[PDB]
């Protein structure tokens, strides 16, 4: 009843979130257990960001380089390592406050809550989705370096995306908690294009479905389509292809509403087609495709 | 594009969360230092609902009669009183979790983070605005009674929001932490309809700000107006007046941009009158009224 963009509460998460420094660079790390992730640019100056070799940078740092901050309480480093872009900083002690955690990586269309960091300090929390060109359109500001993205299943935490940069189009680009970037980009202060985005159709379809629930309907037609059909329009309009598995994914919405997932189809084909006139869905003047299948049946049931 | 609606760091209320249960009625309290606050409509059975005696209800009952909860811990109860429509338990244990808080009750236009519970679990966060109509947008299903609303201010978390219940066209009623209601509603089980909603100009003169910060300004004319003028001429529109308050808290955004808040208004005065002919705002043919000027300066600097 409602429907907006949720997050997942962000407690498990604030608990973890220290400050690293290396000389004068500074940002966010994640404080597991006896370790710290964050992004390895600290190891940077600022002559070293525009152009890094970090094999050689990082063999160039002892332990004692890295001051590591929880709150007031400075953390000891006692071993390093680096995973991809992601630097380990083994500290002498463990985080009490540790959830029961995985670091998975995720698929484009799929969201996360995000809480992002300023200097080891939450700021805000909100909801974003990997886009298929594997950006994500988020709100960071400079020093935001390190923040994590997640999902919460029960009591686990999984991390799916450790924020590094935000490119000149103002999207952002990171990697998971693995160092192994979404997208194409590298950890490197030079001005870097993504590849051309795409909508993400069966969320787009989830929240058509959000909308009925909640009692927005005027899209609806009686059209139906193939499968096939479909996929060559939503094509045609920059929307991603629409598998069986997606279609098996509506499922519970489909039968919740009564309204069959192909003929939600030919209610998005039409809206592609003719566009939506002026009118709105759920307060939006845009087709919205960052709540997927999931997030749509948590929240309206 | 650019601005989202973005929620306090979740963590600080999420250790305050307690589910309050008499007989078989159950909802979610706030758990500060050795008090529980819930609605009082908990002491109702259901045949009570429809329209209670709070009064005599509650003076059938003892401190025995409570069931407070910490997940599956009891919290025993020691008081109880009546503070309006908010019920304030006694327990003998000081909740170790208390941040520092206070009570604060907010004005339309106003938004805050909504911690949705459900049995005393965190399930989401998200932010939301206080309607002209003292009714909220919100996403809630039944049993998330009791959850709160917050802002956070140098980890101070002030309370401004307690969840009572739906309204028939799907929007939200509730009271402050002193149990007063926002707008004309009372807590019982009854058809309660919002008073008619207006537009909140004072966030849509931050959203016309917001957008002169990112470059976007081919709305700026070359008039003034007075406040009295302009305030009659929005109420013809269905846009709240400003008043003196709304004035002083665009102060910050107006000195940022060099733009006069009665130049501001000025032009917004004529997007009323003319209409957008085709333009579009922050890529929207929408004005958001949902970003108060302190959310703004928050995304933006
Ligand atoms: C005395 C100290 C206070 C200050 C020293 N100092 C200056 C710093 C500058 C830094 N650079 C960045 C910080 C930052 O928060 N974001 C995120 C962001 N999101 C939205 N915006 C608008 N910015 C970045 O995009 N960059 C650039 C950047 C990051 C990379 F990881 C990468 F690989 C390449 C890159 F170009 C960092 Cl990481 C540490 C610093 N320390
Ligand atoms: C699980 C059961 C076995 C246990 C029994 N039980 C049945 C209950 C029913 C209850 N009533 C409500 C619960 C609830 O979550 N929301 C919020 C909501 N938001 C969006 N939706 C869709 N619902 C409500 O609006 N009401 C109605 C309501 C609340 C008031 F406080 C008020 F003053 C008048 C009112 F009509 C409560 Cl409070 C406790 C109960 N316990």
């Amino acid at each position: 009843s409602g429907f907006r963009k949720m997050a997942f509460p962000s407690g498990k998460v604030e608990g973890c979130m220290v400050q690293v420094t290396c000389g004068t660079t500074t940002l966010n790390g994640l404080w597991l257990d006896d370790v710290v992730y964050c992004p390895r640019h600290v190891i940077c100056t600022s002559e070293d960001m525009l152009n890094p070799n970090y094999e050689d940078l990082l063999i160039r740092k002892s332990n004692h380089n890295f001051l590591v901050q929880a709150g007031n309480v400075q953390l000891r480093v006692i071993g390093h390592s680096m995973q991809n872009c992601v630097l380990k900083l083994k500290v002498d002690t463990a985080n009490p406050k540790t959830p029961k955690y995985k670091f998975v990586r995720i698929q484009p269309g799929q969201t996360f809550s995000v809480l992002a960091c300023y200097n080891g300090s939450p700021s805000g929390v909100y909801q974003c989705a990997m886009r298929p060109n594997f950006t994500i359109k988020g709100s960071f500001l400079n020093g935001s370096c390190g923040s994590v993205g997640f999902n919460i299943d029960y009591d686990c935490v999984s991390f799916c995306y450790m924020h590094h940069m935000e490119l000149p189009t103002g999207v952002h680009a990171g990697t998971d908690l693995e160092g192994n970037f979404y997208g194409p980009f590298v950890d490197r202060q030079t001005a870097q294009a993504a590849g051309t985005d795409t909508t993400i159709t069966v969320n787009v379809l989830a929240w058509l479905y959000a909308a009925v629930i909640n009692g927005d309907r005027w899209f609806l037609n009686r059209f139906t389509t193939t499968l096939n059909d479909f996929n060559l329009v939503a094509m045609k309009y920059n929307y991603e292809p629409l598998t069986q598995d997606h279609v098996d994914i509506l499922g519970p919405l489909s039968a919740q509403t009564g309204i069959a997932v192909l003929d939600m189809c030919a209610s998005l084909k039409e809206l592609l087609q003719n566009g939506m006139n002026g009118r709105t869905i759920l307060g939006s003047a845009l087709l919205e495709d960052e709540f997927t299948p999931f997030d749509v049946v948590r929240q309206c049931s």
